């Protein structure tokens, strides 16, 4: 996977690869990663496994998943938590002394409000210009970073660019990129 | 094992192949992994060992066991998971932190509503074509994706086709195979 | 261990070693593995350690030990589980998403009704020849099925043949021979 | 430690050394393993840091503390089982799939009802001529089983016998050796 | 990461680096591992995935956030320990027979009461001249044990020479220095 | 990786896709770099990308004395490249007998006149009747072979190209284009 | 694998399996692949099918220094087997004195006018009065042929296919057809 | 650490090193591991990083922690136990299974009753002349072994002997010598 | 490490940073350790500082017999560092076949009038395009020369700039100042 | 054990603790054991003092032959300390290429009037411009020296002398009385 | 095991405990096993009793040519004696100069009319001022020679006896009766 964010002037992007897999055998569809969520758009990370709950969970919550602000992002994932515990009896512990690892990574958020990343269900980041995460993200932050002062790129523009380094180099990134831009409030 | 639904036109199907085993030591029958439950037919990942519980649970139900569509497997499912735990005392957890696993699939589903897959009793995807589980899969899937295009073959003659090519080429599925088929509403 | 079970004709069988040890140290006794509880016989996989507490329960059961059906197998079996945990307060867990594992089989079982194998004290099978289970199943499995289409010989014989196969091969099996038989209802 | 039990006509023996250690440094005493327990002797297997609360926890029952038959042994040492979790908070689990481990024997009895053995204070049993536990047992139960039969030689003197061949070889065995006779009821 | 604390004369002085990732990848900012909480400073050990939480509440404590005593920063992360359990649903277990392990480390304190150090959200220290803390606190403490009887430089002085040091050798420490000072009362 | 051979009446094929990695990083590559002309033969190459430079240059180098028409010369020459590679490119290939099936031990898969081969660790050597397939993919595209082998209207170029697709279609380190040559039998 | 060697009477016979994988995938094939002539004893293949080419090409080429009809011929042949495969073929058979009983160091059972053997290590040779077994099917294999060795409507053939059956009824690694030979004793 | 405790005529005595470490860094101090508690002295082993909870249990108790007999020591740390559970939410497991382990060790103890060591909470010890524990320990047990006979030589000038051993051939244990001596009632 | 290469038009650049370290202790230096001239060739090495003094001792003390401008000319020259290490320094460089990728087994990039160049192994040599790098801060390096290796104004210099500056961003193993330098073609 | 070597202005120092240990018993001594006259050299002794004995024994008995004031002759120097280890001693002293950077490869800090050199390996040889140190306590003795080294009223030997003082510190595998020697440079 | 040597005034001594296994099980013998007389030296073997017959042959059977009266002398012996374990007797006994302190390394101590000593890995020979200690229960040991050695009653034969009561005391592998012996300083 590369999922990409990205904040630029008076919009924001969000975007992704399409490559869906159970395992390492290739899983062909009719984006799964990117959810809309109200007005705001969710990628999700990790396996394609546990993608359904995480979609339907998020598309079903409605007016209490309230995303437009770090704190709102922060209590609605609480919620999320609580969520797949009690209705689809699924665990998401965390340990303060664990360092840091990949697989707690849950999702990127875009919307008028910024451009968010959770971790862990619990721990919420703001960032300014761009992040991205999944297995081809190291090539998507050195694309972006490269190009991000570009006067010509908007965010929409540059978020395509990350996702297309990603793409280039990550056997577990494929086409068709999907991007969507939102304009700040 | 290998199992796989198929879909093409007003038809679907499920085949599996019949070889049972306690470990390594091969057991002799009079299919056990192929179950009717209602008006569908559900095909049993894993091994032979956990194949009573789940015929006993899936059959008992009845009324109560809804698969027609992605939301009614889901709810079936998850009352299956909690029928396992207060009723026959087995766990089956989820963390969503875990990585893909084929220990966590579950079956493969098909009846006029369509074909389904199920993981971990909690997170259910919807097929267009095709799928296949089980140690001889990877060769069924090449197997049906190689002939689905063909105008002379049905749901039924993929599905057998991808069966056979898991018991050419995988030791842990053997003939005869079995195959059923199901018009769409 | 080695210990089969056989149905031929209006007969079954149930035969067994005799070898009991704490380890790799011999224990020299006055059969302790096969117990009759009721009008069954049962034969108890896994170490001589767990023997007393088992043989204990079945025994003093009674009435509700009821073993003449698979399904009344299973629900007398699912009442051992709660005895074990409640009275005895031992362990036997179930996870759905682990394999084969030789250490859950918990024994075989013959009587009036016919012959079968309890695996976990949840997993109920009904066999319509024979099977064997322990170290020494595999070479007494061989046996039975070399000679099973001999017609001079009825459901005893082939039981003491397959325990016969056992201790010949089995550094853990060992004589005598505990064969009992009982008529088909 | 070696450890061992007789019986022999009208008399049984309990046998230990007096060996005891924290780890690998030796504790020298004013013997610490044999506890007198009623009208009963009780030889405790395992490390010595183990042993004040059980002997506080035995020689403290006196009436509820029952030895004289299998059933009366089983059901007191599930009552040990239960204080020593509830009040002072140690843990004794039992799990059915586990295979025979040393570190589960509990102790041996001697007494005018019989001599016994405690293994994960559940699974009792009873002997007929002798046994023994320890790290010194091999040795004991070879020398034992070479002399049982001398007409010289009573229960008392068959045990010292056993106790003398685990000091001769075993390294965690040491003299003086403590031996106690009882007679048969 | 280096934080360092320090004490002298009439003056404390808590010093950080500034360099943040998320593993081994970089992330930039507009300090966030040093926090003022009322008018104390506590300085952040472990992972940036971990800062949000802590950041949300402590700052958010407020009044019952007391540090300026040993027995008030002791029962003050007591109840930090509470709030994460109950309100964050995150672990911070402690186990008296584990041996010190650096991912238990949770912060350092400096304020008008002195400086402190707190391990495991249990155990408090109190430190006279100065410590230190993270991945390049050895070098730290070999210059700040250097410098810090030196007639010119004071407590904040110190904690930069500190820092710097860790700067220099650690290349998990990167510039800008981050020092603040507080008067003792 | 997805590499096949297939033979089918006069005419054998060798078939391989595209992808090259230097461990998980993709290399953008010029014409398919793992399948080699050697003389009138095709030989596709197994295992890491790091490891094709020698090869191909030990194969293409040796001409005359790289003979692949029979089991038994296939069988001598790959003797020779594992001597090759120890005493002047300093390469080890050992085989214990001991050892189980090891899929880093493949080589090669061979295609000419004389038939379809597959050579392991070296020193064993194979011959194919209808088809076979090596890497990661293979299992796809065996199964994709197998279903499609009889069908009347498609030759040995045809499965093999089937053979390779299935491969691209469901294993990631599989990509296209696809690479195939086809030789009439002797 | 499951096979078997027997003895009764006045005759002898080896039986055998048919299955041969290149690990979990199943390879089609042609007559018996692990049963090998060799002059007029018959050799059993234990082992992977990868290590099968050599062993054949090695046994069948040595024509007369190939002599197996005493426990002692059989030994300083397969020394000698053991020397051809280090210095012709490049493959390593160590043994170590020191190491526990292993299934990887069986190399075959043996069938001929002279009796029936079996050979571990390369080195240590053994021979059988009346069966033995080998490879993932054998213990069925030996229960079979032990409850029916003293049927006096048994021949040699009889008891050796018995077992092979027994091998492919239980074993997911045995699979028919049956391949027999039989041999009358000198 | 060398910690060691002695008895002789009318007299007892306790003797500790002083160094103290998180982990392999040294840190000085202004002794920290041997704490007045009433009228007995307590030498704690283990980490220094567990040690404030422990001083500030033990010398908050007063009047309830009674230590002057092996019953009074037993029941007093059955409460030490109690309340780092529930006051300070920190575990300390037994389980009788478990072979000795260094990190049970609780501490040695010294008063007017006696000398008595205590491991795992629950285990309690008396000792007639000597004992001691921490890395340094052997080194320690043979120069008081070596020494107690000596007719010059009371109780506090073997613990010193003791620890100066100790100090002489541990890296882990450091000078100055702390002792404390106190007549038998 | 951040190291590149780069090929754009008639000039080729190699870029590198600065970050030398025993371990996890940084070192301070004196210029750029990691970038060699080798007589009109630069050289990046990969890998720890500590094995830095007995390479550069060696590729520099060549000279004349150090050949570097094509492919096959850099393949030779490296089998003889190979050869000299062993045989002058005593130290080993092994290279097994069935091995798979690995990063500590990456040498060195070049960059010369030739072209660009990678060597793995001192053994399996490649030779670039546009552009490659190597180290910990490689995939960031090239992402950011992907992204804008097409832009007109940017030459084979500023390109190799923008490659190590991405490196030096996220990567905490690798730090500035940035050393580039510029050949044109033959 | 803390060793350091410093170098400002026309002077170098070597300054090194003075705890020895067979393991986890400490060793009581005698002049410092770790640091060895060697000509007009000093020379300080990484690792375990079990192997301290030969080493003192090979380089205090070379003489002449031992030159060890540039950075090749130390190189060339300890080249034949490797060769002396092997043929004479019998002792092993292997480098592989792609090992990373291990403290156990650490043999010694050097100061004498060519300067302050480090050797890794017995092959690797680097030289410092203003101080270096080694074994468990030497990162707080680089932090301390660091803190001080631009004091105008401290010279190498203080400043050597300051680094040790902080790895006995902190370091419990350090430990008193310092011994530090200082040398003019040429 | 517990094994000491002792040196005081002009006496030196050596003390050994009895207890000799095979593993785990004790081996009851005789006069002493583990302490040898060479010539005019005693010698106290450390390590298992499984290989102490070879030892004992060859100490005991060098005659002139194993003198131990100096550390030079030592050192130089035993050299012979690693040579002489590989060539007569073929056993290994390597040495890796970045191992750790390992207790299995362990040779002997030793003790003669010109001193006291323990060698390590039959290499590296340390000679001692007062005392030393080897085996299982040394800590012990040198705690309790260490707590006496000044007392003006006790010699060195005294202070000996004193460590190896401590070792059994203690140690579950130390076992009486206690071997000691003294011998003059030349």
């Amino acid at each position: 996977t590369t999922c990409v964010v990205v904040r630029k002037g008076d919009e924001v992007a969000i975007g992704a690869d399409a490559l869906v897999t159970f395992g390492d055998t290739r899983l062909s569809r009719a984006n799964q990663k990117v959810i809309p969520v109200g007005d705001s758009f969710v990628g999700l990370a990790g396996t394609t496994a546990h993608f359904p709950v995480m979609r339907s969970l998020l598309t079903g919550m409605g007016e209490e998943c309230r995303l437009h602000t770090r704190d709102d992002v922060f209590r609605t994932f609480l919620k999320v938590h609580e969520k797949l515990k009690n209705e689809y009896f699924i665990n998401t512990k965390e340990d303060e002394d664990d360092p840091y690892e990949s697989s707690q990574i849950v999702c990127l958020i875009a919307n008028s409000g910024g451009i968010f990343g959770v971790y862990s269900y619990r721990e919420v980041f703001s960032f300014d210009r761009f992040w991205g995460i999944g297995s081809g993200r190291n090539y998507a932050l050195g694309a972006m970073h490269a190009v991000y002062d570009r006067t010509d790129l908007d965010a929409g523009a540059i978020a395509r660019i990350g996702v297309e380094a990603g793409i280039e180099f990550d056997k577990s990134s494929a086409a068709p990129i999907d991007v969507h831009t939102v304009r700040l409030q």
